[PDB]
DNA sequence: TGGGGTCCT
DNA sequence: AGGACCC
DNA sequence: TGGGGTCCT
DNA sequence: AGGACCC
């Protein structure tokens, strides 16, 4: 029944991704923008305060030496995002995307194929590569020991090859289900690796700070939580299962329950192909109405090259706004002979506009 | 481009299926009732008056000489009605189901491979087998016309077949499309079968009376459609696209035109084994509240029994709903350990129940 | 106006 | 979750 | 607080 | 269609 996975964490990935492209920006701490927002940076500035999602100020009266780029365009980042999750499908196949920057590959078949290639012998000579969670001792006749050693050296293989062929450095962190793993994929945070022992596993749910921190547990849930007293971890392990039940309902509770043992059944799934694209313009104030399809005809230009690329065909079309959480969609089938350029699309996305701070298309249900 | 499809549509299937189980039924007219209807009758019983979907008293002083059998429990019409798909299936692979008495089929690969396979000399002689709608000429010049008649050959197969294999009679339809082959499947109503030639196309959708009665369009578009003044099939042709664009959203509008002139692209789509299993009781002023899970215990049993048979397992539970058009309901996982009895299920249909004229529960997302 | 079932937003 | 369609 | 993306109800 | 989650 026991798994091994491993949770690959590309540092600071757009910085990365930059930095390759003008490498003058590699000494120097190093910003990319969108809008207002400095959304990652390298290593060199983040020491120095600069921060998660700052303001452009906020961020350079804590940092003037600050190098910005604009990383608003998605294209090269998402281009290099398939590059990283082809290179881990060809370890193992089931790999699962999460964002741009992370990666779950299922290594359960290829920790025992390797295993069953060893001679009773060499196994005993098995070593970890990377750090241990919580510097615990390895225990070589605990098969699940030897197993998860066996993970954290596919583990730093993938990391090599990631910076051998892709020049990307990041973290890996193996474990025996996704939350752990990615879990302790960041507890060693510039270009290292973690593996999680089976003793270890109340050590570090513990070490969490918050329940938000546990992935799965989201902004909303997480206030929900808290009105009920519920804080730390234990609190959540420790509440009554009856009340939690019959508050965020059945499937959200006893799901979120076991996250907070750090338990969690649910498998690595094979992302593939992207189920859709997207692109969108944020402008607070300037769409007056009526006179902001323009911005329509553009997010169609750059999709349809990226939609056609790919080859497989849109079969969807949908429009999202917000006026001054809460975002408006109106779905509509593409026309068949349309799928097989822009002139007729505009049109049908302007009575898509009028049956109806931000603007977006996608293209779903791809064929 | 052209396709050959046939619709077949099995006479008043329940009566079918209960005359086969009671033979003391053939000759008298026969009603099949479900609470206070009469869902359906055989052919006796319908000339003297009886119909579609009347009282078990309305119908009964219309006619006092009436059989009455239950057919609430639909499960043998529910075995029957996969035989018959099953046995269409065998003829071409690609068989669609509607309810549990119609079926399409896309005929045009196996018409293609028919008329390869004959020398250019017995396509002379190819005939029809059945009813040509408006009693239209046949030209044996015609590529569309000898594909339509080689179609009516299958589909008189498919029912010489349904008859001496499972002693059930029934209607087909050859046609272009699935509009025009579900509507000429009906012109010869008992136990016949019509071939539509293209040039009668216009005579028959122009011999509909309402537009509710072209399938795809419905109970609400109709009287949106009234609304607008469109009430024969030629206003509807002739209306403007561009209101109805704008009134009903460009989908269901520029569908439901095309609906309108006979013109129908959508695929045969292979329905293979069912999304779901569900159960259901009606009882009007009879669920007091809470005591009324008993209920849920009965609908439970009956459907674990399916479930478990067809193989496969339901990984979502669903409860349903109505109170004195608009029903409710609540969806959750089914707990994974549990997948693999009735105990832990009622109970997480009673927290669905709790959060919370009719029950039901339904299985979905088999896997 | 039963007792099912499917796909879309 | 709910609407809309079909039998 | 960008500019993406996925699954569930 | 909209909510909720993640990066």
């Amino acid at each position: 029944s026991s798994r091994v996975i491993v949770h690959v964490d590309l540092d600071c990935f757009y910085a990365q991704v930059e930095m390759i492209s003008n490498p003058e920006l590699k000494d120097k701490p190093l910003g990319v923008q969108q809008k207002y927002l400095v959304v990652t940076c390298n290593y060199e500035a983040r020491k120095l305060g600069v921060k998660k999602l700052m303001n452009v100020r906020d961020a350079k009266e804590k940092c003037p030496q600050l190098v910005l780029v604009n990383g608003e365009d998605l294209t090269r980042y998402r281009e290099m995002s398939y590059k990283v999750t082809e290179l881990l499908e060809e370890f193992s196949p089931v790999v699962e995307r999460l964002g741009f920057d992370e990666n779950f590959v299922d290594l359960t078949e290829m920790v025992e194929k390797r295993l069953q290639q060893l001679q009773s012998d060499e196994l005993s000579a098995v070593t970890v590569s990377g750090h241990v969670y919580n510097n615990q001792s390895i225990n070589l006749l605990d098969v699940l020991h030897i197993r998860l050693l066996v993970g954290s050296q596919i583990a730093a293989e993938m990391r090599e090859a990631m910076y051998n062929q892709l020049g990307l450095t990041g973290c890996a962190g193996v474990a025996s289900n996704k939350l752990l793993a990615k879990l302790v994929s960041g507890v060693f945070k510039p270009n290292q690796q973690t593996v999680l022992l089976p003793e270890s596993c109340q050590h570090l749910i513990h070490s969490l700070n918050h329940i938000k921190e546990i992935p799965g547990i989201g902004y909303k849930t997480a206030k929900c939580l808290e009105a009920l007293g519920i804080n730390s971890v234990r609190d959540l392990q420790t509440f009554s299962p009856k009340i939690l039940e019959k508050e965020l309902g059945i499937s959200v509770a006893q799901r979120i329950q076991k996250l907070s043992f750090g338990e969690d059944n649910s498998p690595v799934i094979l992302s593939g192909p992207p189920q859709s694209f997207s692109e969108e313009d944020s402008f607070k104030k300037c769409s007056s109405e009526v006179e902001a399809k323009n911005k329509i005809e553009e997010l169609l230009a750059s999709l349809l090259n990226r939609v056609c690329q790919d080859g497989r065909k849109p079969h969807t079309v949908r429009l999202i706004i917000r006026r001054y959480y809460g975002r408006e969609s109106r779905q509509c089938p593409i026309p068949s002979h349309v799928i097989q350029v822009m002139t007729p699309m505009v049109d049908i996305l302007m009575k898509l506009f009028r049956n109806m701070t931000l603007l977006s298309v996608c293209f779903c249900n791809l064929k």
